């Protein structure tokens, strides 16, 4: 005997996804809360945390949006100029 599964898909290194988070710029203050967050991930909270702090050094203390993209165990940091309805990957 046999039966279908029709289960959902799974993550993949090929495709790429971006994650947005709202927080204060250059926010060193912390009690090792990112430890358990990136614990299972692999990377380190210090390296990643310092990356954002340094980048947001020119505008430390101001509220800004940062886009973090994870690809091939790699993280990217970039500061957006403004926030607006940005939805539409397809052409035009």
């Amino acid at each position: 005997g046999s039966s279908g599964s029709s289960g959902p898909p799974k993550f993949d290194p090929n495709e790429v996804k971006v994650v947005y988070l709202r927080c204060t710029g250059g926010e060193v203050g912390a009690t090792s809360a990112l430890a358990p967050k990136i614990g299972p991930l692999g990377l380190s909270p210090k390296k990643v945390g310092d990356d954002i702090a340094k980048a947001t050094g020119d505008w430390k203390g101001l509220r800004i949006t940062v886009k973090l993209t994870i690809q091939n165990r790699q993280a990217q940091i970039e500061v957006v100029p403004s926030a607006s309805a940005l939805s539409g990957p397809s052409s035009g």
